[PDB]
């Protein structure tokens, strides 16, 4: 038959975890070691105002468009970060069993409508209630500083903190997140898919693997699997809202540029 047993699902999970470790430089384990002070290096440089942002741009190890103003500059660094994670997600996807065998067009479609949900999920790993890590972990920008940016740029990031804090309360590790992100990517609900049943099948397999994985890895947790399915739904709404805010910037901040790679992702949604 075609219905995988527990042993098959466990092996499937291990392969996805390996593809994860292979393709992501900033894992939650690494991020947490930095954020909890376990790292052997000194605490990250803190960006909490204009003076420190300027200093970080001069002393922190990171081709942006010409400087215009603080809020727009930060907007550009958001884009750059996003582009890098998109490249990692693409390589991660290619390494997930049964992704590379989908129609090329379906692979493209899945990444296009999937990357942002995945980005916001993984973002939680490098975030706490007070800020997030930048410059590959060597910097830390405060939530308060991002709130100080002028509208509409301040309105973009705050929603992600709200989501991340609650998401982090679930206490997932990298092994869990590997399956979660795979499930987000291999999503049979995306528009323009040629072979929906194939994608549906793969997603369901990933989800079953995830349930069994959570059982062993978090034996004492309650309703963790259902909670994560809800998180997936929450991410869809987060992205819709984020895309709306990006469109507003596109129409009102005509002096602000958008990376071509991100332009295509958002191309056919407005
Ligand atoms: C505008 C925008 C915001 C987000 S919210 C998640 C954030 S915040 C962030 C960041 C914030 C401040 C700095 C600073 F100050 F420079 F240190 C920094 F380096 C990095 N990086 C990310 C991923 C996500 C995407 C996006 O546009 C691109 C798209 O939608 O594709």
């Amino acid at each position: 038959g075609s219905h995988m047993q527990v042993a098959d699902l466990k092996a499937f999970s291990k392969h996805i975890y390996n593809a994860y470790l292979k393709n992501f430089n900033m894992t939650k384990k690494k991020a947490r070691s930095i954020l909890t002070g376990k790292a052997s290096h000194t605490a990250p440089f803190v960006i909490h105002d204009i003076e420190t942002l300027w200093q970080a741009e001069k002393g922190l190890v990171w081709g942006l468009p010409p400087y215009k103003e603080i809020s727009v500059h930060v907007f550009y660094r958001c884009q750059c970060t996003t582009v890098e994670t998109v490249r990692e997600l693409t390589e991660f996807a290619k390494s997930i069993p049964s992704f590379s065998s989908l129609f090329l067009n379906d692979q493209v479609t899945l990444l296009k409508y999937g990357v942002h949900e995945a980005i916001f999920a993984m973002l939680a790993s490098i975030v706490n209630k007070d800020g997030l890590l930048v410059a590959n972990g060597s910097g830390f920008v405060t939530r308060e500083f991002l709130r100080s940016l002028r509208k509409p740029f301040s309105d973009i990031i705050e929603p992600k903190f709200e989501f991340a804090v609650k998401f982090n309360a679930l206490e997932l590790d990298d092994s869990d997140l590997a399956l979660f992100i795979a499930a987000i990517i291999l999503c049979g609900d995306r528009p323009g898919l040629m072979n929906v049943p194939r994608v549906e099948a793969i997603q369901d397999t990933i989800l079953r693997a995830l349930e069994f994985h959570l059982q062993a890895n978090h034996p004492d947790a309650q309703y963790l699997f259902p909670k994560l399915l809800q998180k997936m739904a929450d991410l869809r709404q987060l992205v819709t809202e984020h895309a709306q805010m990006m469109q507003r910037i596109k129409k009102t901040e005509t002096e602000t540029s958008l990376h071509p790679l991100l332009q295509e992702i958002y191309k056919d949604m407005y």
